[PDB]
């Protein structure tokens, strides 16, 4: 029904929000510290000097293990 | 249809996987460091000296800003 289409859209959007903001292909699994923005996969987070969301200096990257991980 | 019910269940399970594993009420927004398990809200994470997934000592809690976050 149309309701099934609405739910498919909600699911799609939530899944897309879990993907890296740079490559759009791999799941987010890295946090820029100390700001806390958690928006990249490990590869894309590796060479950024400053956060791509807030411009704060990246002192280090913390790997995150999330219950939503499926890749 | 039956597919509407299947999709409602998938959405519910994905939303539940984003909620704190301890209180089941608030969104996950905290990482236990250094182990990296990110399974709690800030209130539960502040009260645990050991990670509830791996039992490693919590040196400190890092707040995480995730694109999936929602609020009232
Ligand atoms: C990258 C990137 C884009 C942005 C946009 N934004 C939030 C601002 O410019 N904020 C103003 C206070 C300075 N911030 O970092
Ligand atoms: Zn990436
Ligand atoms: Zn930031
Ligand atoms: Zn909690
Ligand atoms: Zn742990």
């Amino acid at each position: 029904s149309q309701q099934t289409r609405v739910l498919q859209e909600k699911l799609r959007k939530l899944k897309e929000a879990m993907l890296c903001m740079v490559c759009c292909e791999e799941e987010i699994n890295s946090t820029f510290c100390p700001c806390g923005h958690t928006v990249c996969c490990e590869s894309c987070a590796a060479q950024l000097q400053s956060c791509p969301v807030c411009r704060s200096r990246v002192e280090h990257v913390q790997h995150v293990y999330l219950p939503t991980h499926t890749s």
